[PDB]
């Protein structure tokens, strides 16, 4: 065994866990009618995820060769590649069209609502929302896709799949901050995910939420198109100015080191770093780049960021950033948000329990 | 050092060990003069050399008012066995009966659109193209970085026709990589380290324009794979479709993946049976793709970027295509939605540029 990340724990993996290279990110709508159908679904997803992340090798026997294989096979020879699978629920899981579909509204999390419309949104409704999100990460795309596929396979009959995105973010060979598609290092401003205390104040829900959220968090999702062709033709100055860091070093303007503190009065008031840091709030950003062939509409490379961030309180920590950035981020010149969602992520699973058990009345 | 020589007798990325990631693009030349194309090929040479060598694109950082020459996302990354391969389609040589660039006298012997086959549902905008670029690396970000910087240099000269990307992970202990059907992919290929076998299967050695010497032809097919129909099929149906066992990858009746196929032991209509029975060899070097939900099926949109190399597509590849399109069991679970044939020049010598002998220095 080698690249394994415990599935069971105080929290779900794939949040504070070291950033893997690949993500597959899916949203589902529950079409089933009874909570018991959903319990079944969550039960099976638990077994299978445990199996997948542990590197438990599925086969060996597979009796009755007239039956479908229970596993799709393409990961048979592959390392678990730090596979994590994270689950969350959107507003619509709890209340859809003013109806409480599953008797769950009394256990609705404190901060779970659609994100407010923002300026420069060009949201595709079908590229956001959804009853359930599944975030699958691994250091190997094939491993990640294998997981999503086997998980989605189990949801046939109960859910319809709403969207499946995938992305990548390679870190440096020597552990440097991974660079996004704008050539800039991404994640410098995050607090240390290995600092349990900082993660408890930023990410982890500890109280003031339904019990099933304890050791959970909220996940904000934004699919943000990045106009590479316009960016690439911009001067280095314009690029650096857009962010308030230098491209190479990743250092804040005026500072020498990437990890030096940002000096606010040294970067434009309209820079991405400036706007986000002001407001004074912290989130845990854990984004991945995407490319999706040619945009049929522009004829250019369809590319962007799968912005994913975790926060114990999206209203206090994330939305104010979103408000500030959408107003006058210099970055707005080179990006546009085309998908949006907010998910509530349950606390971790204890061995012998299933995901979100405490939410569907065990 | 995860570097693969760019310069050599052949272009890299053909017999070179299969990397995990590919970006596969086609371009149309919109420029009018050969000299524009020479410039394009000259620049692509410098940049490819630079990129594949792991030369870290630096030296200075001045004139902050200019766009940076390099996009930067690969700054911290190993070259990850980056290879970049170039080829040309029929349309490079002749468009509308006219010879666009004075190149028809050096047209390769076998370069034509593949014939339409039964079951084809070709999207014309998912195939053809004047120039293909195949970018492979063990790291998607490195591969995308290369394509992007290469395409960036083509602005003004070409328009991009399509960009595909795919993956195919080999086992932790070097097993044959499995495609999205869970089956090992490439067992039947001869050894790419057997120079003689590669000379008879892949490499052009004579009877072609001189710029093709140590070149090859690249057949491309974008083949959708219906994962949801496959997944619901019995193991028997799956194994029967191919004529090998899923796990071992061994031919029916044999114990080992590399044991010889015994034809009278696998269905008449199995993929392996029909392909082998043509008596012909190709070099398959495919990658899986996923592209989100198909808006039409509502399922995963997934398949194979089938890429194969052969010295003579008319003798080696087309007869396979004929046989398989007729009655391959696999036709139940796949459908070809893009097609192209490209002629790949011989390798570049240091101080020369790609396809120079065709464009005449
Ligand atoms: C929901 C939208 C986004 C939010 C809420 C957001 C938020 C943030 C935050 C909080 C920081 C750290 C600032 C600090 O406290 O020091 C940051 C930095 C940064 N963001 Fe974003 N961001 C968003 C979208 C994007 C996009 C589309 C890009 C494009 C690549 C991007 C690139 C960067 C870069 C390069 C930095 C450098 C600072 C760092 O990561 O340490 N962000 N962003
Ligand atoms: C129509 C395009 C294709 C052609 C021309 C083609 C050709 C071939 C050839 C020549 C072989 C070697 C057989 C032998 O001599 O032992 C082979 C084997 C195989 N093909 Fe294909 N193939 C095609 C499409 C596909 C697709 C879409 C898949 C998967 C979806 C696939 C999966 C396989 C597998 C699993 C094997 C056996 C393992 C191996 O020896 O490579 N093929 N194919
Ligand atoms: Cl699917």
């Amino acid at each position: 065994e080698e690249q394994i990340v415990p599935f069971y724990g105080k929290h779900q993996a794939g949040i504070t866990t070291a950033h893997q290279t690949y993500v597959y990110f899916a949203a589902l709508d529950v079409t089933a009618k009874e909570k018991s159908d959903i319990i079944t679904l969550f039960r099976n997803w638990t077994s299978l995820t445990q199996m997948l992340t542990s590197g438990k090798k599925m086969s060996a026997e597979q009796r009755n060769q007239y039956l479908p294989p229970q596993d799709t096979g393409e990961s048979a020879d592959l390392s678990p590649s730090n596979l994590t699978v994270t689950f969350g629920f959107g507003p619509s899981f709890f209340e859809k069209d003013g109806k409480d579909r599953f008797g769950l509204k009394s256990k609705k999390p404190k901060h779970l609502a659609a994100l407010p419309a923002m300026p420069n949104d060009n949201l595709d409704e079908k590229q956001g929302g959804g009853d359930i999100c599944i975030q699958v990460c691994a250091d190997d795309e094939q491993v990640a896709f294998h997981a999503l596929r086997n998980l989605l396979n189990q949801a046939v009959g109960t859910c319809e799949v709403r969207f499946v995105n995938k992305g990548f973010l390679s870190g440096g060979k020597n552990g440097e901050t991974p660079r996004n598609l704008f050539g800039f290092k991404d994640g410098t401003g995050n607090q240390s995910t290995e600092d349990d205390s900082l993660m408890n104040s930023i990410v982890w829900v500890q109280s003031g939420e339904p019990d099933w959220m304890t050791g959970g968090t909220y996940m904000a999702f934004r699919k943000i198109k990045m106009f590479l062709e316009i960016w690439d033709r911009s001067s280095l100055k314009d690029q650096e100015d857009t962010f308030g860091r230098r491209k190479s070093s990743g250092a804040p303007f005026g500072q020498k080191k990437e990890t030096d503190p940002v000096k606010l009065n040294q970067i434009p008031s309209n820079s991405h770093v400036s706007l986000a840091k002001s407001t004074g709030k912290q989130i845990l950003r854990r984004a991945f780049s995407y490319t999706e062939g040619l945009d049929p509409k522009t004829g250019y490379m369809d590319a962007g960021l799968l912005f994913i961030s975790f926060q114990k309180n999206p209203d206090n920590q994330f939305i104010p950033m979103l408000k500030a950035l959408s107003a006058k981020d210099a970055l707005n010149e080179y990006t546009q948000t085309i998908g949006s969602a907010l998910y509530a992520c349950p606390g971790g699973c204890k061995k012998g329990e299933y995901i979100a058990q405490r939410l569907l009345e065990s």
